[PDB]
């Protein structure tokens, strides 16, 4: 049977679970702490020796790793992602656009205010991470205040990918009010048959 | 004709180019400044929202961006990629980790310390980025001392990716000796047809 390998409350692992459950695909959750006893212990390195969830593994054995690589596989041959074409296109380049110039900025923030709450530790790169951060919802909205979604004229992993933090970005500090247009896609996201919210951090971790 | 909006010596441009010469496309190279001349200009921001070559700009006006969907847009119908299913999925794989844990950490520290000279002035970050990519480096090395290519039996866009700034890693100061099957593995990817190096970067300022 199958698996995925998460931490309660993370985005990456949200969008496992959450293009498992869209697909119809049944799945058991192990919750992995981080360090030698998870993510950095010899079992879980066997499985990704990346050292990262969310992984997960089907009910032959395999391995699946990187959440936006792990969105592409389940999707594959269904609506939520475009055949090879330019639209295909489009979503890849919002999720390279999410991993290298979003996941660094808005995940890490929520992740040290919210998560660790180790705000005081990281005064330099919570700046960083503000300006940063904020460039890429001014991307988003730029796009969003045109078209309803990400890609074409219908839901994608590509908002999967950009909803998963997103949604929760007033745990990074950002005020959604700010960038309208991203605020009224979240909501449009968040209203999809199928869609769940992480529920707020200060309500589900120890 | 196709042009690609880069900067001389960038592994990501080195990238689209070198997709586009291995699937027979013609292209002009326009180089592009960063900041308010290239990069922030108006007519940039216009192609592209987030304001980072590449760019591939098509003769329609088309213009793609984000240099590992570039190289999945030109392998697409290639033996560069193979169609879905596993294999497919591993090279998907190995083009998020180069973006989240390889590229931040060779990319930058070449750029900070044999591009613009200054290691000096981000002493914190080049030893995070020496620290972090000799990390990346060992997942390649574990995966690489079993196999000779990144997916499958042939190669890939996974090593394309992956490629791209492990050949120059000299210049982020990492001695490939030390990863003896990622030394291998770069002169495999070297010797294939219509592979080109990024020149040294002391040859290019
Ligand atoms: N590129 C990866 C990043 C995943 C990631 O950063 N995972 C974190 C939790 S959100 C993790 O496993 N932390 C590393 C550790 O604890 O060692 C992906 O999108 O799956
Ligand atoms: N995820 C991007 C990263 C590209 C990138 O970092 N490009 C830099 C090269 S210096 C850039 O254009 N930055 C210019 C700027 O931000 O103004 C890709 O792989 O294409």
């Amino acid at each position: 049977s199958m698996r995925i390998y998460g931490m309660n409350g993370s985005g990456n692992c949200w969008k496992a679970a959450q293009i498992l459950s869209l697909t119809g695909h049944d799945f058991e959750w192990v919750e992995t702490s981080s360090g030698a006893a998870g993510t950095r212990s010899a079992d879980f390195l066997a499985l990704n020796a990346i050292g990262k969830v969310p992984v997960v593994v089907l009910d032959d054995g395999t391995a699946l790793r990187e959440s936006n690589a792990i969105l592409l596989h389940f999707a594959e041959g269904t609506p939520w992602l475009p055949p090879p074409g330019l639209a295909r296109t489009r979503v890849h380049e919002w999720l390279f656009f999410e991993q290298y110039s979003h996941e660094p900025y808005i995940a890490v923030a929520r992740y040290l205010k919210s998560w660790l709450r180790q705000a005081h530790l990281h005064e330099a790169r919570l700046a960083d991470c503000a300006t940063r951060g904020a460039a890429a919802l001014d991307v988003m909205e730029q796009h969003l205040a045109g078209e309803p979604w990400l890609v074409g004229e219908g839901p994608t992993i590509a908002d999967l990918a950009l909803f998963a933090y997103t949604h929760r970005a007033e745990e990074a500090d950002f005020d959604l009010a700010q960038w309208p247009a991203v605020l009224a896609w979240v909501d449009r996201v968040a209203a999809l048959p199928g869609i769940n919210l992480i529920p707020p951090l200060d309500e589900i971790l120890p």
